[PDB]
């Protein structure tokens, strides 16, 4: 029961993790304002609806 | 008398007119904002102190 119990707590555990992050679609068009870039730069994606 | 006040204030319109749109000195970076560009771009002139 003990390993039971730990295998649905780590299920439970990543889907928690994973609805943090990233969500649950991925849009075609990102916007980025890190460095080295300057103010606001676009990237397009890789195959964003058969993901 | 009359001609040398016409060219007083033609003189005096032309450096109104230059302080308004221009000012005074020109940068050496520029940031654009306008159309079909992307959100921000920056661009470097050429020779801004001889200028």
């Amino acid at each position: 029961i003990i390993s039971i119990l730990f295998k649905s707590i780590f299920e439970v555990a990543f889907l928690l993790i994973q609805w943090y992050i990233y969500g649950f679609s991925l849009s075609a068009v990102y916007t980025c304002k890190r460095d080295p870039c300057p103010h606001q730069v676009d990237c397009f994606l890789s195959r964003p609806t058969e993901k």
